């Protein structure tokens, strides 16, 4: 899994 934020 991944999570990116910005």
């Amino acid at each position: 899994g991944s999570t990116s934020t910005a």
